[PDB]
């Protein structure tokens, strides 16, 4: 990774031994659980994109969602391609080329490469860019991995309103929609899905009742 | 985060992996005991929106405490944006915008614009505007997960005194009240909830007694 | 914490995750062990009264005696103001105030009047007045969780010399005693204190006899 | 190692305990796993010819992979000999020579003459080079370790196919073909085994259906 | 500790959370074995006296050992006092006081004592005394808990001869000798002490007989 | 430990907490075995004189091997000395004198002698020397607590040819024999010893045969 600085200049260094560690750790343990990619996002903190490629080989097992990866990070490099469509000349000295989906990806490019894109007058930042696409296809990974529907998360006639809370918004996490969609299921299955007896407490508190007063309401069940 | 310095200029690193490692642990292990909020503060030294934002989305479970969180943060941000409201105009090169209360959230700023506000002459601490934000959800977190009132908390027959001072002061900390009304519960509740025993002779020794005094006094029941 | 230098100047940085899990894991493992108080004075080096503060908040349970902790820490502020009083006036640019005890303890002072406190041509060391008041309270309660006394210390029947000296100067550690007192209980109360089979070895010996002569003389009981 | 930074020069520093520590536990947990070779290539991150013969050394048993390991090095060394013929003449000061398969093994050549070779004007990467031959060597001994075919993964009838997926994509990253070959076995070998239900659904898709598309159409078996 | 350096100045550290946790627990595990002294050696490298009164205050138990620890302080700091006779005078400006027994044990001296001692044009190498005289005890506090003499150790008659030999410097290394007398033990006991029918083997070998060729010889019994 | 750098003066550290705590658990999980070296080798990597002595003190038991590796010192100091006769003379400003064999294995020679001569304008590596020293009586233990031949290594009957030849190199490891004579080892007894069925299969396929071939060949027994 490369830290940055305030004055002077920043250094590059390799992935620490715990680093990896962690990683590969995190993978055998939780899998693909939605808390899985902040910690990706924050064990590659500064990643160049040989140090997150580095991350991902270390993966043993899981190679559906590896190989759904390479798939996704395909879109995203096609997408680059389009948009940024690189021009045909001499690279002139002092000046370096345009990065391609496959240098972002670090196929067609070396570390050094990397390196100067990151590190440069106005930057390019293609660690953050292969970063983004790598956390679109985890994020895919997690939403197919997930085994139910925020539609079926339905509160316990003894079950404690705290425990069907904490259900409901760990399904809302691994959902596929919008944040504008995910409001209104926060707005309208939360009380629609509660048991009868907490289903009518909370009908009368109204709109503008918030998830601490909610969980106030519904103590004794 | 960031580390400050005395001769020069600081620094920008990463969170290291044993600082996300501890933070995922005391989760799993404490959850939302009183004593989690200082390591989290702990941990968190020196952090940028983008690392405290980090440390939250490492949570697993504890789904409807870190919604209550976003409830808590969308009330401090509001409340922000009323008593800072941003002013209309193109900024000026040098000078930088003010930040909104998504921009201190880190929802609507980028890591170098966060890095920018709490680096400059006239500093804008963005990190612990948020910190703060966090540590007042969490202590509400706190509060509604307490299963007492310090006015439950009696002392048993055979109890020794230490022993229900120890249950008293723990059931304290999680209390919803303000340091003033805390010293009435220390001064009144203490010597009123102690056994009949303990209860004449901590009576005998007055309004001077120390805690030290009193512990020394109810050795032998 | 802030690491001093020889050339040039000194840094502020957090404390270290395996400072704060290692503080936490000696109180759960040893709690008011005489020994916990220099492990607390090693783990807290360099630290400032927003540092000490942290450490106290990660210890879940000893409530009794963190309260008996505050009451130590108050008698300890209400002397400096007692000795230190504070002047009326206007803080000139260049120079900074002067402290009082709710600064020293962190309650009405930031973590940068702290820092500009401990790094001043002539230095404040309010870091280390709140560390000398605070393992005043802890070597209080060390004496007042110790549940025996040097003068019960008497030496098995069967026992060998090496174990009933273990025991005899573990117990003293304990002992409230200037160390006067304590030089005339390891004179007086070691061989007065001995098995009548060591007693008249021990006496024998005479008084200029060290503790290596007295337990080689006891081997053969 | 010798980590490299932007303004100034470069440190030469020793492989950490933890590095060392955690590259003996991969090879006892994993041996000759796909996954240990990218974490050998990381925990070689900036390696001298001596830091990479190091990392090798500290191998308890697999003597076979170890000794076919040192003929791919020879092989490597015997190429870079003949395409790279060294002059007879004596090297001029301020010069270095320059380098043959020995020194690039680290066999004929000092620590500082390496160090020396990949800090310079015109940089030589013997330290670079040597890895690539080394990881040539793992990437044969994990095709002769690896106990299947790619021609033999056929899904089970009433196994998930995310299952037989997973299986697919991990038998393939053991298998001794270039890219073109795998994309063939990707393309033609994944529909052709999966089992009679699934294949007839894969076959429906058509040639432009993804992994993710596959997966989601083969839930319900 | 204090770290020295070769261009510049040197800086000033607490003992870190690892090192305080290593020597506790070495002690916990192997007590006064004669490779605990090596161990605090190392772990206390570059140590001033308040670093090393740290490292003897975080032991539990063993008190027998601290106390005749204590008074082998005592005799070298009162050695030293004798030695080094301090001269009545006001200190000068940019000079400093020459240490006494009590400033070198950390009794009657300030960490910046301590620090300005060991950092001098002429330096007073503070720490490294303390430590000697540390290391003295310590070495006292081995050859008081051996249990056996190396007059004691003969072979099994059907013990192998170099588990004899491990058995025998084992037991020396822990013997109160000079290495003359040592050497007598090497060259005579450990023939003298072998089972006749190695006794004899040896003997025939001869006085120019090393222990590589001894044990070689022995191998059959 | 001395660490080197590019631009400007190394710096003088304490050997790490962790390095002293794997040293001793590589010593007491594997001892002898032909890896423990090259982990010391690395564990050790720009050590002084004395601090490879630290590291060989750490070991507990194992005292045959330490006396065995003191008798080898000896005599490579001796030959040092034959090599180097020093010169009388008193040393001249500047200058420093030129070491001994008793100043390489750190008896005769302070700390501060082993920085100068490490660090100089000719460099004097006795950090180096002694290493090489010590690594030498290191093989020689290697080799006398190997219990097998090379010559004893046949191939079981219904034994896997993988299984044979990582008992063959292992075994030969700690053969003491030049490399020339290994090579004769390698290219005769390892046919030579394998059994009847894969024996005939390896005479097929010649002098030009690899290891990889071999192995391929010998796969269906
Ligand atoms: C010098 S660029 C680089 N270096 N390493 C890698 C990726 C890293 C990786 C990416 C991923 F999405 C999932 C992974 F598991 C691993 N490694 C791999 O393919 C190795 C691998 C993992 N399982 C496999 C199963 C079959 C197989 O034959 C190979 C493998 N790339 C890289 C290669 C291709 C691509 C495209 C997606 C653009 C085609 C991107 C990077
Ligand atoms: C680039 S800004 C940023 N990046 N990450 C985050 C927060 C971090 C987080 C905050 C929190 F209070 C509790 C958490 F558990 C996590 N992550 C999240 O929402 C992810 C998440 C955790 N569970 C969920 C259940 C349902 C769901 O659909 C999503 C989630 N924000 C951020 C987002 C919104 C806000 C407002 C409160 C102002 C609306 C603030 C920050
Ligand atoms: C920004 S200053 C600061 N920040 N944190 C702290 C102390 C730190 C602490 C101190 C201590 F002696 C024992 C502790 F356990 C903790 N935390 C606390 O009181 C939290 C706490 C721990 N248990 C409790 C039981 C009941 C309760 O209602 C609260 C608590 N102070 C601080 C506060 C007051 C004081 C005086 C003693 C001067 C009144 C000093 C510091
Ligand atoms: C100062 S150069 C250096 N320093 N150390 C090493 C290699 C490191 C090593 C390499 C490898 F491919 C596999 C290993 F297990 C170890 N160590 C070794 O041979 C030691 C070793 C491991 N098992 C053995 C079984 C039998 C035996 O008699 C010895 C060994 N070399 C080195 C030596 C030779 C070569 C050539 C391949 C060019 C002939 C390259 C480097
Ligand atoms: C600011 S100087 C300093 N700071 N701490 C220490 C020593 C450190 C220590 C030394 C030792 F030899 C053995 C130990 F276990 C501890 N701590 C102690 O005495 C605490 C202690 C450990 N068990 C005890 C049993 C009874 C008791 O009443 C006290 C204790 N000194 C220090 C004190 C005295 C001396 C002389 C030997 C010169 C009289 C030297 C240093
Ligand atoms: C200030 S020089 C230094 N400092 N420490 C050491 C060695 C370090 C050591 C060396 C070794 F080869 C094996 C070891 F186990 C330890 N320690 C030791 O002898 C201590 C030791 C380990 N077991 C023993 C059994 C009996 C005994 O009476 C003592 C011991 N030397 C050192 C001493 C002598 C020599 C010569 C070989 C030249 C005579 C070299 C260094
Ligand atoms: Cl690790
Ligand atoms: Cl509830
Ligand atoms: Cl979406
Ligand atoms: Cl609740
Ligand atoms: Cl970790
Ligand atoms: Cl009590
Ligand atoms: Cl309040
Ligand atoms: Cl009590
Ligand atoms: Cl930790
Ligand atoms: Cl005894
Ligand atoms: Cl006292
Ligand atoms: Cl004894
Ligand atoms: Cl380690
Ligand atoms: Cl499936
Ligand atoms: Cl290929
Ligand atoms: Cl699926
Ligand atoms: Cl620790
Ligand atoms: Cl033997
Ligand atoms: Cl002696
Ligand atoms: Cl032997
Ligand atoms: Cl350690
Ligand atoms: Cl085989
Ligand atoms: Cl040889
Ligand atoms: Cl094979």
């Amino acid at each position: 990774p490369i830290v940055q600085n305030l004055q002077g200049q920043m250094v590059h260094q390799a992935i620490s031994p715990r680093t990896l560690n962690a990683w590969v750790k995190v993978v055998e343990e939780k899998a693909f659980s939605p808390e899985v990619i902040p910690m990706f996002s924050a064990l590659s903190e500064g990643a160049t994109p040989q140090d997150l490629n580095t991350m991902l080989n270390t993966v043993g097992g899981h190679q559906a969602a590896m190989q759904m990866l390479k798939e996704t990070i395909n879109e995203e490099a096609a997408e680059w391609d389009r948009l940024h469509p690189v021009h045909a000349g001499p690279i002139a000295p002092g000046q370096m080329r345009e990065p391609r989906g496959s240098d972002i990806a670090g196929t067609t490019s070396t570390l050094q490469e990397q390196i100067g894109w990151m590190t440069h007058n106005p930057p390019i930042p293609v660690g953050e860019i292969y970063k983004r696409w790598i956390i679109l296809g985890l994020n895919k990974i997690v939403r197919m991995y997930s085994p139910t529907s925020i539609l079926d998360i339905r509160q316990g006639p003894k079950e404690p309103f705290r425990d069907y809370v904490d259900r409901f918004y760990k399904t809302l996490r691994a959902e596929q929609a919008s944040q504008e969609v995910k409001n209104w299921m926060t707005e309208t299955l939360l009380v629609q899905n509660a048991n009868p007896d907490c289903k009518t407490i909370l009908k009368a508190l109204g709109p503008g009742a918030t998830l601490e007063e909610m969980m106030t309401a519904c103590q004794g069940v």
